[PDB]
């Protein structure tokens, strides 16, 4: 427990002050005391005790950069998927064994207090929780970096299973307050929506609008021992300032505009045209634009921005800024247009995060007119320039600027934000090699022809802090003690490890800490859940929200495969599994809703089999979260990352599986692509299509039936399906399924499913073999360095940002 | 400023602890240093150390009444009308010259920092105050006592006056958080609505409700140095825990049960039978009586219940306790009906606040019905087995039967919530000698006759907490020159200053301390509205609610009065005066507005008169609320009260300007006849009709037009108003004002305009001798001792709830 270095040090007075503070808090701040006192009372008294700690180095930090002026890194998102802030905070302080004895000398056990705080849920997965590294990374790599976002009274929603179903509530995280935050009514800005242009004597004017109030709420973000505390300030919807039934009317009215910050979007690489969606862009990106603009004037005329500023666009929720930024510069600042777009691109860049087309933002021009009628106008001035440009670059290409063009023809006419992002941008990078090549290869291969040094890749990251030190101490302590604590901030250090690849010493170490990560998990199933799982089985664990391009259903296909196998011969010995699913489905996604119930009936089959018993196992592991992937993946031995090869722009999950000690089975999609290159192949489960030839797949026509026809496990499975085996009281419940397989499968399950149940043999084989897969696994950790979040801060930073960074402590 | 001994010490230890926790505050709680730290910063800096000295005290008064198991008063109310707490927190805890120091040494006006505070307007006038004063009082008497009421997001609407007109702004008190509130989210209670009524084996049963959650925020009442902080706990309401459009909009929607907490309704004695009140007024009661029955079961069957609690019901606005008692003790506690019965009616007491029929609460049965159908069914249980009580005493008498019904016949049938109460309460008092009489003589002469026992009066008060040391610092240190400081909380006392009648030195100092406020208050008009007021001019305050019973308009009579006589005398001297009314009007109550306007009018015509010049101005005090009254009543030098004999129940207005050094102009009418006979009626200026004349006239029918044609001096105003004297630009304007007074005047302003003017030359002429004005004035200060709220809290404690009030300091 304490016994672990990497969680520092317990001083003596360290811990006596913690203890009275603790005490003090719970006094003055709670108005309590230890007889009716609760555990809850407790997890808050700890939080407001570590809190102070940060108070001191956040003031400080933030008078350094009004002293030093370091150019200021703004990266705009509409999701932080934080997760919770007590033990990242101590971590980074270096105060978890300090509170930790603290806390038991007091007569408390500190991870029960833990498991007391709400996650942060402030997004939907890979794309929020990048942007929560992408902070982390920053503050302990010293940037003058501002998080900027939204700060939803709901985050995602809370998952219930019911009747084997998907069932949401409400995430009320904000029940018992939140300590972290710091509210800032005193900076809260006007937001404009509606209204009318007047073209005048100075000139456009945005006149006759409704305001809504943003008020900040400043948030504090630890570097990692540096005594660094950078700030994510996220902005909340308020009513502006200013008969009996009128009155009081209009007092509830005031619910409609602060609905603006209520609520996340729960879609996940789905874009819904909503109107309060829209707002929600702009809300954030014009208050956040108001401090950008009033800290720039506050350090020492407008061609100094750029130097001075970095706008980083997380996907094109925030692209807005680039026609606010031209509107306040050209409107209010009085700038002419081409120095102020000048500065616009040489200010802004885009970060593109998806594929799919139905990802893509596309909003129709009619309902820009009326929320935002100045940005509709600039928008056409710029879509006019830039096609100028093309023109002039391509002359006689009209279909080029057909296809380049802000604005979309068609029954609806609508805006394509990606273009206008590309337009108003000086860099513009994909998330992982293999994705940011097909944007210069095809989705944006007009825009890399115009302007190919606009293009980049910014390969994707995860934080070793959160994904590390903190879910899983026992292996970062393993590695500490062979190899020191530098690795922490410097993760490339990792592949000293590979030195240790026949050290029976630490192969020892690494599949004990593996099985007690096991055993904590299932301690937590049996706790929480009254679930049991086999601690020995094979931990096969696919967790990311559920869509039909991550392909949950090729994991069903093949976990029915191991049932009917083992049915059909039950006296041959199979590695024994646990497989585990876990994800949220979209409210409005049929499909992912009912891929969920496939999941829980499969299970409703096979775990109740007396045939089967516990060689094999299928859990739908509920309300998948950012605090449920610290304990879970931890305890994986089998990383799923199954996306069609081209559909998964990079994904975060694998690379938290392999710094954790799961082997990967994958395809080459994404950041896999990297991992296997970096750990070797041979160290992979690399199986199925490539981008080629789901290409050549598409070229010729997609024939699902061609699969059917030529695989009997696989005819026997869809059989069940069809015929009500998986659902006997409702025998047609799965029909939509098999239909779409059979089809309209736009991810071609089947034709990747016979290299799949191969691959996955040879996964059981290894496993088969403790001493190899361990070794195996030392293979992988040892190669996770590239995918920590520093190289790829390091990286935003020195190719776009034009910053360098700095592990340098403050006093 | 210091050199005023009430205001305590400034121990050095004291200042320099205070100063130490003032910067830690300013660190760690706000986050600032002093640099960028503004006014507000430090006003909540000083807040917040403040509050830390109410801690200890308020767990230490908790824990002693679960130890000590005294019966706990229960007082319940739809407002709690609390001004700010700072100041009154630093009196009541002897810390006010203390921090002033602090301040002082830090570089700090603790005036200006008291400033920035909101008032917490949670009601709207007399009634809100009186449940203030009464916690004050509670606390101070070392009475186990419990506000109960709703945390309103809005309290009552600021005023802003415009064009001459009022208009509404949302009251926003929360908006830089609330200081004073302890949030216990962890006690939060499930309130039900709609449904539908089962009975069945063990009984009735209310099943299929709609649940609104009930979050309890505590806020700390300190008694005046006695060690002891009770508290008043106010409901916050929560949406219960458990398609894109369909789960987006389900989360909006939980706006709706959140909305019954959202706003005071804004009239001021008048009943409006809207639904949300309805919620509003079971929410409290059911989430109040919730805590109540825990807390009697946490403290030791249901026979000692009545020696345990008492339950005070302020009006009938939570009437709903008393079918909601009977609901818990029969269906959940199971209970028979008449022991349930037994225990209700020892457990409730009922305050009567209102005269007037429009203001008497009477809900459509079929609302009752469908919001509450249990609540129903158990009010004509009530009504069936009270009726019979009535039928055995009054055999034959069938009308009385008809009169006393808790239904009320007619096209909508409805409940009297006021009946209701009589017939499930032990004691039904009135506020003023006059209103509890009138109560047991006409209103309730029925209820009185079947239950003489059960009517009580209850004289009501104010605090001289709040009300002289708060708000009159110098008359209060003047005071406890010549007599100590005892009178604070024993405000009798205050008859010694009869032996200084004749005092050269105190008649000096109470005209001193009066002018030194008006020189305050005229500084605060020159500060805030750039309004410039003659301070040699007799200060003539009508504060209070504008209503047409309160009669502004007859203030407004004699104003233009003063006007004309000058207009045609401009060489006759008289008496400078600074007429100032203030007041909100409902929303929508037109006349109401009506009335404001015509003040402004009056002021737009007066105020620039040459020849009138500083001889007379009259001006519309904005936004009229407890912080303003705290300001105007100590530089007041006339206090008007003069509502219709008959009308106002008690006022309480009327005991601040008393006991603030103001002389007043009234009819006998409330309170204003026990201050009469306190201070001898030959120190009051008493004119107009007595409620006998009043009865007398509406005998005969009372006819305006007899004293148009008799009193040449009205008919020139009359004609003035008209005409469109007093709005040349619209001079129909005040057309509505003029056909009501002339033909709709249910308050008889005509019948009392011409003792109302001899009385005001009265007024005039004695104000011409500084010396007999002071002499009156010391002679109604001195007097003013039976209108401490300590007076009457210990009259409610020792004749309806059966406990002994202590002045006792705990450790
Ligand atoms: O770059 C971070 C991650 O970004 C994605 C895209 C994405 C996402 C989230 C929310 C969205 C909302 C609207 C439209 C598109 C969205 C895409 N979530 O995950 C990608 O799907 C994933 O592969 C990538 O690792
Ligand atoms: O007892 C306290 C005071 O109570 C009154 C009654 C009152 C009031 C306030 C709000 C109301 C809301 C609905 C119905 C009646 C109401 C009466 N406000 O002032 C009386 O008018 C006043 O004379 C008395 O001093």
């Amino acid at each position: 427990r304490k016994q672990i270095s990497v969680r520092g040090l317990a001083g003596v007075e360290n811990v006596t002050e913690l203890k009275k503070n603790f005490n003090r808090h719970l006094h003055f701040t709670l108005v309590k005391d230890r007889n009716v006192a609760t555990p809850r009372d407790y997890y808050f008294a700890l939080a407001h005790t570590v809190r102070d700690h940060l108070v001191g180095r956040w003031i400080r930090t933030q008078q350094h950069y009004y002293e030093k002026d370091p150019k200021r890194i703004y990266y705009l998102s509409l999701e932080f998927y934080m997760g919770r802030t007590l033990q990242n905070t101590m971590v980074n302080l270096a105060l978890e064994n300090a509170c930790d004895e603290a806390t038991y000398q007091l007569g408390l056990d500190m991870e029960e207090l833990e498991e007391i705080e709400e996650d942060a849920g402030l997004g939907n997965g890979g794309l929020g929780r990048l942007a929560a590294c992408f902070l982390d990374s920053m503050a302990t790599l010293g940037l003058a970096a501002y998080g900027y976002g939204i700060r939803y009274e709901f985050g995602i929603f809370n998952q219930k299973i019911c009747g084997g179903w998907q069932m949401e509530e409400a995430d009320d995280w904000l029940r018992y307050g939140n300590p972290w935050e710091k509210a800032r009514p005193e900076f809260t800005l006007p937001v404009h929506f509606y209204g009318r242009v007047e073209h005048t004597s100075q000139g456009a004017k945005w006149v006759d609008t409704q305001v809504v109030l943003a008020m900040p709420y400043d948030t504090p973000v630890p570097g990692y021992r540096n005594n660094v505390v950078n700030t994510m300030r996220l902005w909340s919807a308020k009513a502006p300032n200013d008969n009996v039934g009128g009155y009081i009317q209009a007092v509830l009215d005031r619910n409609l505009a602060e609905n603006i910050s209520r609520v996340l979007y729960p879609n996940d690489n789905f874009f819904e045209g909503k109107e309060l969606r829209l707002k929600q862009e702009y809300f954030v990106v014009a208050a956040t634009l108001q401090d950008i603009i009033r800290r720039f004037k506050s350090s020492k005329n407008f061609d100094a921005f750029p130097d001075k500023v970095a706008i980083q666009l997380n996907d094109t929720h925030p692209s807005l800024a680039i026609p606010e930024l031209m509107r306040v510069l050209v409107d209010l600042e009085r700038l002419d247009w081409d120095k102020a777009w000048e500065v616009t691109v040489k200010t802004c860049a885009y970060t593109n995060h998806t594929v799919l087309p139905e990802a893509l933002e596309r909003w129709p021009v009619h309902l820009l007119e009326t929320l935002l009628p100045r940005h509709l106008q600039i928008i056409y001035e710029i879509n006019q320039r830039f096609l100028n440009r093309v023109a002039a670059a391509f002359p006689g290409d009209v279909d080029r600027l057909r296809r380049m063009s802000l604005v979309e023809e068609g029954a609806v006419k609508r805006i394509n934000m990606a273009h206008l992002c590309i337009a108003g941008s000086h860099a513009v990078n994909g998330v992982a090699r293999i994705h940011s090549e097909i944007l210069k290869k095809t989705i944006f291969k007009d825009f890399y022809e115009l302007e190919p040094h606009k293009f980049q890749n910014k390969t994707n990251g995860i934080t070793p802090r959160r994904w590390l030190v903190l879910c899983n101490p026992g292996l970062a302590e393993i590695i500490a003690e062979r190899i020191g604590e530098e690795y922490i901030s410097d993760l490339d250090q990792l592949r000293k490890l590979l030195s240790y690849v026949d050290d029976e010493a630490f192969i020892r170490d690494v599949a004990k800490v593996k099985q007690e990560n096991k055993l904590k998990f299932a301690a937590y199933l049996e706790r929480e859940y009254k679930v049991h799982i086999n601690p020995n089985s094979l931990f096969d664990v696919q967790v990311k929200r559920i869509h039909e391009y991550k392909r949950q259903l090729l994991n069903c296909l093949h976990v029915i495969t191991l049932y009917n196998r083992i049915k059909k011969e039950p006296n041959k010995f199979v590695v024994p599994r646990t497989v585990m699913i876990g994800g949220k489905a979209a409210p409005g996604y049929h499909m992912a809703k009912m891929i969920i119930k496939l999941i829980t009936a499969i299970g409703d089959v096979v775990n109740h089999d007396p045939v089967v018993g516990d060689r094999l196992r299928v859990i739908f592991l509920e309300n998948y979260r950012v605090s449920l992937a610290e304990k879970v993946i931890p305890a994986a031995d089998l990383s799923e990352q199954i996306s069609t090869a081209g559909t998964e722009a990079s994904g975060t999950g694998n690379m938290k599986f392999m710094l954790n000690g799961a082997l990967t089975i994958g395809t080459m999609d994404g950041a896999n692509v990297e991992m296997a290159e970096e750990a070797g192949e041979e160290n992979f489960f690399i199986f199925g299509m490539r981008v080629e030839d789901v290409d050549r797949l598409d070229q010729r026509g997609y024939n699902a039936q061609e699969y059917y026809d030529r695989i009997p496990e696989l005819r026997q499975i869809i059989e069940q399906l069809s015929s009500g085996f998986f659902s006997p009281k409702q025998p047609d419940l799965f029909k939509d399924i098999v239909n779409m397989l059979m089809h309209h499968d736009r991810f071609k399950v089947f034709a990747d499913y016979e290299e799949y149940v191969k691959c996955q043999e040879r996964v059981s084989a290894l496993y088969k073999n403790p001493r190899e897969w361990t070794r195996m696994v030392i293979r992988n950790i040892a190669t996770s360095g590239k995918f920590s979040s520093d190289r790829t801060i390091a990286q935003y930073a020195r190719e776009i940002w034009g910053v360098e960074p700095s592990r340098q402590r403050l006093p």
